[PDB]
């Protein structure tokens, strides 16, 4: 461990809890530095009742310091291996090029208090509000200015793994690199191969646009435990967007990158004797500490990287020997000059989700640069060729696939579409505990307008939509946060008429919708056809939602009555 940069850390939480603070030989940590241990102490009530059908589905109801352990033992604790030295030398490369195009029209800047104030106002309201935890933060910073770092320490969650860190730690964050987020640099205008800023409403499009480039197959293989295989040098090279700051500015990013992704500090929870819980203090150099302001950001940069090597080597440009060490890189410099916005334009690429539309199929066996890099691809033997797709309505990207539908006058939209048990058992999730009945029903409604923008052609959730917003009053703002996705971008998140909404989107702002005649009935929006709304999930034709579906009227009753018969409700349902 590089003490110089983590010591201060360490040596600060062990003052903090020095009376209990003990080395515990018996660890169970692997790949990460362990310095010491010291001793430590959900249903929407709405949307299930409104889903009973989906009680017994064990897709919708599957989805702690031995939880903590369990994420630690089947996916952090690993050490991603070195690729080589010529390897390096290519993704050095690639991410130089790729920060001067992605900076050519973008200029990186500081981000305001005013900026971070504004974002949180959409208990740590509270604390923006109190000029004691600014106070905390100019400490911090102060600190940070002097090549020091005291208090930038994860604490550890997991269930994947989620990593958190103070309010005050993610404003320094969002200070120094925030503009990558704030000003898009990976919006597909600035990035070719980006989608930031897009909703689901409109990466469909993408996807079929992608289909019309001649070339091979399109790929979409997906990399196991991306986040614990970003490595140190990963890192380097997404410093690299440094060398285009200004002073001030760069020495504020670099404390942020050198402190606190390069060096990292993390605070889990471990299960000891007698049910007693205690607290590691452990540190390492790699992965991506997956949680922070520009996580997203810098994942989408790194794997753009990524394909463009793969490209690279499936065109021959890149030989075995390279893998060694580069030689003549200015075939490096040149492809990617010549050709790589060309193939950043064949690419969808969200953090660790990508589909690429290479020139041909040779992309499939080009493994040896992927396999080097440690971005070993997952549900697959090491050296078999990928396997692409002929469909683009089949291409998995975002956790989704899309489908063109038609509108009953002829036109037609893409819709993102996946199967429903996911999007059903996130709704009936409630995030912490204590919430009344005023703020589950708006976060109910919140999830019945998105499946209304996005997911309409799916009956149940139509349907279900239908009952959550005739049950919850109609003055009631939809509030909570729907989904983590950068894609949903929350036009659902209004009391405004969810057709007028529909329309807005899917037609008068939808740039891939040439007539722009509205659609003025909720019937003339189509369905999925029920084969493929049962392929996805349905429960259409099963006996319990027939039950539901028929006696549906009658649970918007029940609800309308526990919150109280006395408010302005819509019938949305008739
Ligand atoms: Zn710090
Ligand atoms: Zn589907």
């Amino acid at each position: 461990p590089n003490m110089k940069i983590i010591g201060n850390r360490i040596e600060r939480i062990r003052s903090e809890h020095a009376e209990t603070w003990f080395f515990d030989e018996n660890h169970p940590y692997r790949t990460w530095a362990y310095h010491g241990s010291y001793e430590a102490p959900l249903i929407n009530g709405v949307v299930r009742l409104l889903s009973k059908p989906w009680d017994v589905v064990t897709g919708v109801t599957g989805i702690t310091p031995y939880g903590q352990q369990r994420v630690f033992k089947e996916k952090v604790d690993t050490r991603v291996p070195d690729p080589q030295e010529g390897t390096r030398q290519v993704m050095s490369m690639v991410s130089s090029w790729l920060w001067k195009e992605l900076g050519k029209h973008k200029r990186p800047r500081v981000c305001t208090k005013e900026e971070f104030i504004n974002k949180v106002r959409s208990t740590a309201v509270e604390a923006v509000n109190d000029p004691r935890f600014w106070a905390l933060v100019d400490k911090e910073r102060e600190h940070h200015l002097r090549g020091e770092c005291q208090s930038c320490v994860y604490n550890m969650m997991g269930k994947r793994a989620i990593w958190y860190m103070w309010l005050g730690a993610r404003f320094l964050e969002f200070e120094a690199l925030g503009f990558l987020n704030e000003d898009h640099w990976m919006g597909r205008e600035n990035s070719g191969g980006g989608v930031e800023g897009l909703g689901l409403q409109r990466l469909g499009y993408v996807l079929e646009e992608m289909s019309r480039i001649p070339g091979g197959r399109m790929y979409a293989d997906d990399t196991a435990g991306w986040d614990t295989r970003i490595s140190r040098f990963d890192l380097e090279n997404e410093a690299l967007i440094t060398n285009q700051m200004e002073k001030g500015h760069r020495a504020l990013a670099l404390a942020i990158i050198k402190y606190t992704y390069q060096n990292k500090v993390v605070k889990v929870l471990r299960p000891a004797e007698k049910g007693k819980t205690v607290m590691d203090i452990i540190s390492r150099q790699d992965q991506r500490g997956s949680g922070q302001v520009v996580t997203y950001a810098l994942n989408t940069f790194t794997n753009l990287v990524v394909q463009l090597i793969r490209n690279m080597e499936a065109e021959e440009v890149l030989e075995m020997q390279d893998l060694w060490l580069l030689r003549r890189s200015e075939k490096v410099t040149n492809w990617l000059q010549s050709n790589g916005w060309d193939r950043l334009k064949r690419m969808a690429v969200s953090g660790d989700d990508c589909v690429v539309k290479p020139i041909d199929d040779r992309f499939a066996h080009a493994l040896r640069f992927l396999n080097d890099m440690g971005k070993v691809r997952k549900d697959t033997q090491e050296w078999k060729p990928s396997t692409g797709w002929d469909n683009w309505e089949e291409v998995p990207f975002c956790s989704h696939h899309f489908n063109k539908l038609h509108l009953k006058d002829g036109r037609s939209i893409v819709v993102p579409c996946r199967h429903q048990d996911e999007l059903i058992g996130r709704a009936r999730v409630s995030p912490g505990a204590g919430w009344s009945i005023r703020e589950t029903a708006c976060l109910a409604k919140s999830y019945a307008q998105m499946w209304q923008l996005l997911y309409f052609h799916r009956r149940d959730l139509r349907l279900m939509a239908n009952a959550i917003c005739s049950s919850v009053p109609v003055d009631w703002v939809p509030t909570g946060r729907t989904t983590w996705s950068i894609h949903g971008k929350g036009e659902w998140m209004t009391t405004e008429d969810m057709l007028v909404v529909w329309n807005r989107v899917w037609i008068e702002e939808n740039d891939h919708m040439e007539d722009k005649t509205p659609v003025t009935k909720w019937t003339d929006i189509p369905y999925l056809g029920k084969r493929e709304d049962l392929w996805c999930g349905s429960l259409i034709g099963h006996r319990p939602r027939t039950t539901w579906a028929e006696n549906i009227k009658n649970t918007v009753n029940m609800v309308r009555r526990i919150i109280g018969d006395e408010e302005k409700y819509m019938d949305y349902l008739s």
